[PDB]
């Protein structure tokens, strides 16, 4: 009981841009880890359809990345809609993790959080309200252990859901290595 409670639901997305008003999931990936990082699944991986006019009218950063990542047009040939893709991620953490236990893990989560209370409120009913927030511990690293926080492992960045949670997942694996108490 308390080891799935302990799980955590590590969730990558791509948007259009960071307007919450305005702006849509393009891209999300999700995986399971256990409390100590493990990955015991791996989630959908999907890219979501959104309308032509909405990636046309991105930002110029938005446009550049999600461009040459090949995203935007794999979004223009997407068929899943926004709420096949949330159903496909409830039914993933409904076998994977007790109901509202869990939380959200990945770095700056919190503004996937943002995204995902608004444009997939029933996949996020299943989670806890908390959230593991790789950011955090990554700015705490940066004032507290600045000499270790030179050897983090370098990122790629390249914007694409599934292989930025990878990332997340190391990069808190190192913290947890370098910057936590010994056993
Ligand atoms: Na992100």
């Amino acid at each position: 009981g308390e080891s799935m409670a302990q799980r955590m639901v590590w969730v990558d997305l791509e948007m259009t841009g960071l307007d919450i008003e305005k702006d849509q999931i393009i891209e999300m990936a999700c995986l399971i880890t256990d409390s100590d990082l493990n990955i015991l699944a791996e989630g959908p991986n999907l890219i979501i359809k959104q309308p032509d006019e909405l990636l046309d009218s991105m930002s110029d950063w938005c446009k550049e990345h999600h461009g040459k990542s090949g995203l935007t047009k794999a979004v223009k040939e997407s068929t899943i809609t926004l709420q096949q893709a949330e159903y496909e991620f409830l039914s993933f953490v409904r076998q994977q993790t007790p109901p509202g236990l869990c939380p959200l893990a990945g770095n700056s989560v919190h503004e996937d959080k943002k995204f995902l209370d608004k444009y997939m409120p029933q996949f996020m009913k299943h989670l806890h309200y908390r959230i593991i927030d790789v950011s955090t511990v990554k700015e705490l690293c940066r004032r507290w252990y600045p000499e270790e926080y030179e050897f983090a492992p370098k990122k790629a960045a390249s914007h694409r859901a599934l292989d930025d949670i990878s990332e997340s997942i190391k990069e808190l694996q190192f913290y947890r290595n370098n910057i936590f108490k010994k056993k």
